[PDB]
């Protein structure tokens, strides 16, 4: 269950999400993206960021090894992190991504943010003050850079994450364009639900992908403990009871009909196998208005200091 790419690529609608957080020892990342694959899981989001594409790569590596896949049926994704944006600096974070999941390729690179940070090995730098250093960066030169990658073969396709819609055009006007983004990874759930913004990419045949689908792991570093809790929201609940199904279910099922691929992220088993039920049923068109209906336009990521980057997206 694919969608087609605009540079001709196929992509699941489906998405694992492999983020947790620190405290989470490396070796659930291993243990529960095998467990992923095995619940039948072939889209694989990952990241420099995330501290774990040795882990996850090391699974699919498992998994090609016992003959349950072939790497040709597996959609693994890193992102560029915004230290890395200068463009001399984008192909060897890509061939070191490449290197620590021990991949020739990634079906999918992308720009993790458009707020640019310092150049370095440090992925928060720091000043005396403890703020964040941003960095200046032509995204259209770091464009540029992603561009080369796909010739190169090592990345199939290329897209961006956490832009905006200026962003985004930044790049769609770009004199000598050679491949448009293929997607714009960007927080999406029934309470922040991105309608203008996938308007404006199904305009230009570009696939919104939705992190945070489920309403986000709830970080104490970036989110507000008395923001809503998504998934017991009434409308979600009730829908679940209607359809026997649950209310994350739900939330997935949401972002399917309206033609965004959804990303979910669980490290526990039995919530893994079940998020993968999303395409055993399905909402009429009345139930998809009731969601509609939820926008609150909430981020559960938020930060003042990041509001300050020239390149803050909201
Ligand atoms: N490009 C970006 O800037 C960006 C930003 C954030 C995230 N992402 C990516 O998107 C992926 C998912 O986003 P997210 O990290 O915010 O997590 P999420 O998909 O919104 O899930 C939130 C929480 O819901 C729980 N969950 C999963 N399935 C469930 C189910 N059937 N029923 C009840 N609870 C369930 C999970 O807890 P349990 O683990 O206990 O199951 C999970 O922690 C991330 O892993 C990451 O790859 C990208
Ligand atoms: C070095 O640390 C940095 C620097 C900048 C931004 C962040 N962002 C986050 O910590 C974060 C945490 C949880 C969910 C989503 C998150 O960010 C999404 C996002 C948006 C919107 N724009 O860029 C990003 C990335 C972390």
């Amino acid at each position: 269950q694919c969608v087609k790419l605009n540079d001709g690529h196929f992509m699941p609608v489906l998405g694992f999400g492999t983020y947790a957080p620190p405290e989470v020892p490396r070796s659930k990342a291993l243990e529960v993206t095998k467990l992923a694959i095995e619940a039948g899981f072939r889209h694989i989001d990952s990241a420099h960021l995330y501290n774990n594409e040795e882990q996850v790569g090391l699974a699919i590596r498992s998994k090609i090894a016992d003959g349950s896949v072939k790497r040709e049926d597996i959609f693994y994704t890193s992102k560029l992190w915004s230290t890395f944006h200068r463009p001399e600096l984008v192909r060897p974070a890509l061939e070191n991504s490449l290197k620590k999941a021990q991949l020739d390729y990634v079906d999918l690179y992308l720009i993790h943010s458009p707020m640019s940070l310092k150049p370095g090995e440090e992925l928060s730098p720091t000043d005396e003050n403890g703020k964040v250093i941003f960095d200046i960066v032509d995204l259209c030169t770091t464009w540029e850079a992603m561009e080369k990658c796909k010739d190169a073969g090592l990345a199939k396709s290329i897209g961006v994450s956490n832009f905006n819609r200026r962003q985004l055009e930044m790049i769609l006007n770009k004199p000598g364009l050679k491949y448009k983004p293929v997607c714009n990874q960007v927080e999406c759930h029934p309470y922040f639900n991105r309608s203008k913004l996938l308007d404006f990419c199904k305009s230009k045949d570009i696939v919104l992908v939705a992190y945070s689908a489920l309403g986000s792991q709830r970080d104490k570093r970036w989110v507000d403990p008395n923001s809503p809790v998504l998934l017991e929201d009434p409308v979600l609940c009730a829908l679940a009871k209607k359809h026997k199904r649950t209310p994350a279910l739900i939330a997935l099922r949401y972002q399917l009909q309206r033609g965004v691929v959804v990303l979910a992220k669980s490290y526990n088993e039995q919530r893994i196998r079940q998020n993968v039920q999303v395409f055993e049923f399905q909402l009429t068109a009345e139930d998809m208005k009731a969601i509609d209906g939820l926008d609150r336009n909430l981020h559960y990521f938020n930060s003042d200091s990041f509001a300050s980057h020239p390149n803050y997206p909201y």
